[PDB]
């Protein structure tokens, strides 16, 4: 089984990206703990993106395309994949699809604007497994810990205020025209669309996601 998330930054992709994996088994792949990955460990296909994502601005479609590329690539996801953060724009999509590369159910995460900038500022991760909280809105067991390994948490470099509002316009020019790219596909047959309301408890859009799947 392969999905897609699809969804303006905050609006809970990657939280939901966790449990769709642990129940289903299907890897996670997300383009931007990559990026950061590479970025720290100085990978060489990588560390390049460091300035553009504290920039908030996108990295450019041709190294995404060839991480994403890489990764799939591995035996983990022979038996389906979780893309949770790609693809970004219509050339991304594209570069999909002449691959051959097929999504079972494309799901989007409708969030409001005003809701993002808050819900991102209190966001922190785990960086190595991308396990992500927030201080308010779903915290971990222990303050500042993750709560499978114990690990001290940390916020992201683009988590701030400016960056966020810097990413919420790429988000609307680039990304956003993906909906209706998906929409196009659903209508055709070639995948499953399927939209949820973000604003929702964690535990609630847990359930919904649960209820478009199996
Ligand atoms: N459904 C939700 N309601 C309230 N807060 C949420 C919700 N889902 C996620 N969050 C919190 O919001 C922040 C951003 O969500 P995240 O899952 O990181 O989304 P994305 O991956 O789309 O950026 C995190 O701190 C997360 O714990
Ligand atoms: N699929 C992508 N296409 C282009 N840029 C990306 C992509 N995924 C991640 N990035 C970069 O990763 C950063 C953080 O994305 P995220 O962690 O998914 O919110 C963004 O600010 C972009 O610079």
């Amino acid at each position: 089984m392969r999905i897609i998330l699809l969804g303006a930054p905050g609006a809970g992709k990657g939280t939901q990206a966790q449990f769709i994996m642990e129940k289903y088994g299907i890897p996670q792949i997300s383009t931007g703990d990559m990026l950061r990955a590479a970025v720290k460990s100085g990978s060489e296909l990588g560390k390049q993106a460091k300035d553009i994502m504290d920039a908030g601005k996108l990295v450019t479609d041709e190294l995404v395309i060839a991480l994403v590329k890489e990764r799939i690539a591995q035996e983990d996801c022979r038996n389906g994949f979780l893309l949770d953060g790609f693809p970004r724009t219509i050339p991304q999509a594209d570069a999909m699809k002449e691959a051959g590369i097929n999504v079972d159910y494309v799901l989007e995460f409708d969030v409001p604007d005003e809701l993002i900038v808050d819900r991102i500022v209190g966001r922190r991760v785990h960086a190595p497994s991308g396990r992500v909280y927030h201080v308010k809105f779903n915290p971990p067991k222990v303050e500042g810990k993750d709560d499978v390994t114990g690990e001290e948490l940390t916020t992201r470099k683009d988590d701030q205020e400016e960056t966020v509002r810097k990413r919420l316009v790429e988000y609307h020019q680039m990304t956003a025209p993906l909906i209706g790219y998906y929409s196009k596909e659903a209508e055709a047959g070639n995948t499953k669309y399927a939209k949820v309301d973000g604003t929702k408890p964690v535990a609630e859009v847990r359930a919904d996601l649960e209820k478009i799947l199996g």
